[PDB]
DNA sequence: TGCCGAGGCCGCTCAATTGGTCGTAGACAGCTCTAGCACCGCTTAAACGCACGTACGCGCTGTCCCCCGCGTTTTAACCGCCAAGGGGATTACTCCCTAGTCTCCAGGCACGTGTCAGATATATACATCCTGTGCATGTACTCGGGATATTG
């Protein structure tokens, strides 16, 4: 069984959907996987502010 | 009449700009770096651009049908003005304080290297999440009639 690592976040948002946009905006290099659950959480966080 | 009074043209003297000449001091241009490490040339096995019917999605098209535009003029005060008054922004000076220079002096830390790890990338298998689709009501809307608020 696959968890999500929305959970393990604790965060409604796609985490591994940022992540794989990230990546797409990296000059030639890679991104940590302890971006996304601090990306995420700081969109959201907007949207209960909006 | 008178007188003269009031009247209208021309060399000193001073006070900014303007352009000139003096001399001297770092800072610019250039050399040789030399030195080295990037550019190039030379292969390779490589990804990704690109020239090219067809399904067909929607951009554009020919109609009628009405408000908001279009036109007028009264007026209404908005907006402009001028002139006066008061002060407060301004000017010119004297005293004053520190901004700035230099110089000495230390160690703080930004700089640099020296090793090599926990990091994240990449693959394959894959299950699952998420999209596109299809599908009831529930509301937010437009209307009509009356109450409350506010303008003149």
């Amino acid at each position: 069984k696959a968890v999500s690592r929305s959970q393990r976040a604790g965060l409604q948002f796609p985490v591994g959907r940022i992540h794989r946009h990230l990546k797409s905006r990296t000059t030639s290099h890679g991104r940590v996987g302890a971006t996304a659950a601090v990306y995420s959480a700081a969109i959201l966080e907007y949207l209960t502010a909006e």
